[PDB]
């Protein structure tokens, strides 16, 4: 069976197939859409299956299906997991399911970049300071003075599930949020409960708005530990407008290095709990959600305040022209500082383009629309008019628990 | 599997039960989501009927009734004897309400059980439907000041003598593709134009022609009528800041009719049933105007403003689309003719899903369609997680009767 995905701003239709080879569920039934639900140990029983079809995949890729190297890694994958109960993946496998995982990943409008990615294999590390190492190394890899570049490093996977490695921060780098005693929030609310357990942890907090938070690091199912990413690596843009003096008095900045490291990472079914990985930024990411989510920052009042804008009625659209000098004021200081950085117009339309190359190439593209149309000015971005199919494909990222509601504490 | 939504930006969380009445398919399964896909006999009639039944007799408090088994009882033999039956007029209301209740698309449902339903079930003739139709659009605007209303047209037969109005919207603008390739007017309704044109209109050829009612009776070939002219009330755009605006010479119609759709009421079919509620500032003012396919105004607003046009990362798209907005929603103040601004609207819908989940268990909303066009994460709406379901009685699409005629 073959599925039509049509363009309402062109007329362009698309074929899906890939489709076909979904094998997860997408929570949603006949009778029922659940397109917008934010979030809708393993056996030797399972595991030969999944394995076999990501290696006849990863063989498929580089066009060696059945080969006699394609039958002996089967083989050996096979004795492997019924001596061991597991395995390793070789190095080109890995790289080749980090690359697939982002590939596969329907919410991600950036994946015009995915084969480019730099894969950092830390499957030797043993310990939360080897893992402060590592992190350190890919911050400064992928910040590399502000020209940045993709990267993702990869710790142990998995064994038995008393194991595991962590990183509990959300991201490598974000600041921490404080809850007043009147009832206000200090820097970042998104982060306060990250923030307490830092503090509890033993962190010394500056208690500032914009307080870069400390790593907080889970090596093999062992206590998590407190490090302080050096400050030299931690690449921040001060925010000013083109023609707004006032605004660099509101005292904004951002980090420039956006890296996700709470996301599990599944290759050949199996598990890496620990892989941060980082891009860069479209620019609404931080000037329509960060700043101005009413439980985040929440500028909007302020900035519209010194606008001097009609702010008694909504119907002045006092708010949504505050928020396009916000977004043009974080474009401008990231330009500035030659830090880099892609406006949701310029990344939508990457977006449509790599999409119809990935159904002329590969039969399809999984895409969430929930999530790939930008949070302002939906309509005037083509991928609003552009229908996308949403399915689960391997190698993939999925959610997995905050670690401080799970873990068992050594104490 | 009774089901959680939750709202991010509040932490408000709703069960949902009403989902298990759900009837009609969604177009996902368990191993794909739809859900931004803009489409996805005798012996079927009666248990159609019956459900809807149970439901409007449940609603008056007289579920289990002699009064309820009476009817189920009449509407029984008048299918197993007639193949059809008739809706007493209490149940007409009461379903066109509910289908408007369960259209999941709409965000303007807190004004569901307000809606006047104009039976229209005598119509003969074209004539009589532009009747029907002039009452509609007079009572609706109600000189700006703008009434819900509905007007249901007789329903399916053996679907050779639908009802149908041809119109996608009672009130539109025309669309003429131009010698040098370009198109004047509206190009979203160029086609239909083109039909309306070739069945006898005589095209002004301006970028604001009033389109006339193309209406058909009882599956006849249908006929060319103009609304009078006094009864289209129309809004000049002008900012309230920049006096160039009004040079642009742009303007709208205040009411806003959907002709197009079917309405099904315990099994039924009605093919033609126009409604009208009133705007949300920006279908005009972001989709009408700025839509590439549409109006498509960017490029001159921005130009008169004076903007950085160079980059995209200027956003000068994105600052005229601001100023359009707020044109619209001004002009449509000024001359006292209803309108909603976005924030207004999805924080009224958030309300009334409020309503909904603790008044009947839930409300079935359409995220993809909920979140307005422009400024979505800005609105309430956005951070809203919404479970979409089919509920009967329902507005459904059908097609184009062009397509479908037999001359
Ligand atoms: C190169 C520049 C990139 C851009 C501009 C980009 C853009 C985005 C954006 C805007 C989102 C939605 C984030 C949000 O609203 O919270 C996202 C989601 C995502 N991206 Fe990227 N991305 C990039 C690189 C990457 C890389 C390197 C990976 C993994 C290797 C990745 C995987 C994902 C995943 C898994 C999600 C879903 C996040 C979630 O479910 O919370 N992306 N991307
Ligand atoms: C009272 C003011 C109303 C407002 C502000 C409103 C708002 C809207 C909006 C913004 C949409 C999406 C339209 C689009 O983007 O094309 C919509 C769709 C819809 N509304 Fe309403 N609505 C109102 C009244 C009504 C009434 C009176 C009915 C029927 C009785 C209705 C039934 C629908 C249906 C079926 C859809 C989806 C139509 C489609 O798929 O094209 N609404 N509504
Ligand atoms: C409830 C709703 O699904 C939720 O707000 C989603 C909507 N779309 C999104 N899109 C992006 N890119 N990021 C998000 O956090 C969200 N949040
Ligand atoms: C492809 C996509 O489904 C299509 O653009 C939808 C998206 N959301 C919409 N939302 C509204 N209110 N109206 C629309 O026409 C659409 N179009
Ligand atoms: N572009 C990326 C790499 S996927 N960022 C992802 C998430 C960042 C988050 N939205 C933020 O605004 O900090
Ligand atoms: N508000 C309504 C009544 S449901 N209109 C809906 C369809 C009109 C279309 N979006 C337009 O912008 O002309
Ligand atoms: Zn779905």
């Amino acid at each position: 069976r073959f599925l039509k995905v049509k363009n309402w701003e062109t007329d362009v239709v698309l074929t899906d197939t890939l489709h076909l080879k979904s094998t997860l569920e997408t929570g949603c039934t006949e009778h029922i859409c659940m397109g917008s639900i934010m979030l809708p140990v393993r056996t030797k029983d399972q595991l030969f299956p999944l394995a076999k079809e990501f290696l006849d995949q990863y063989y498929s890729s580089i066009k060696r299906f059945g080969s006699k190297a394609h039958m002996d890694r089967l083989e050996e994958v096979n004795k492997e997991i019924e001596s061991t109960s597991t395995y390793q993946l070789k190095d080109t496998e890995l790289i080749y399911g980090a690359k697939h995982a982002w590939r596969n990943a329907s919410r991600c409008v950036g994946r015009i970049q995915w084969s480019k990615l730099q894969v950092f294999d830390a499957r030797d590390c043993t310990t939360a300071h080897g893992m402060f190492n590592y992190i350190c190394n890919h911050v400064k890899y992928a910040t590399n003075k502000g020209n940045l570049r993709s990267a993702i490093t990869i710790f142990p996977q998995r064994t038995d599930g008393k194991h595991d490695f962590r990183v509990w921060n959300s991201q490598l780098i974000r600041y921490a949020g404080y809850k007043q005693p009147d009832g206000s929030t200090l820097g970042d609310p998104a982060n306060v409960q990250f923030t307490e357990i830092c503090i509890q942890q033993g962190w010394k907090a500056p208690r500032g708005r914009f307080d870069v938070l400390p790593l907080l690091l889970q090596a093999n199912g062992n206590d998590p530990e407190l490090f302080q990413i050096p400050p030299e690596l931690v690449l921040e843009v001060p925010i000013r407008h083109p023609k707004f003096d006032w605004f660099k008095d509101l005292g904004l900045k951002w980090y420039g290095l956006p890296a996700v490291s709470n996301m599990l990472l599944e290759i050949g079914g199996l598990e890496f709990s620990a892989c941060p990985f980082s891009g860069w930024y479209m620019g609404t990411e931080i000037g329509v959600r960060d700043y101005c989510d009413n439980s985040r920052y929440n500028i909007l009042e302020e900035v519209a305040k010194k606008m001097d804008l009609d702010m008694r009625k909504t119907s002045s659209l006092w708010k949504d022209q505050a928020l396009v000098e916000i977004n043009i004021a974080v474009l401008y200081s990231f330009q500035s500082d030659k830090v880099t950085i892609v406006d949701h117009h310029s990344a939508t339309e990457s977006f449509i383009k790599h999409m119809e190359n990935e159904y002329r190439c590969r039969g399809g593209c999984p895409a969430d629309w929930v999530w790939i149309v930008p949070p302002m000015s939906g309509s005037i971005t083509p991928v609003f008019h552009q229908e996308m199919l949403n399915y689960r494909l391997t190698p993939s990222f999925e959610y997995q628990p905050d670690p401080w509601n799970t873990h068992v504490w050594k104490g």
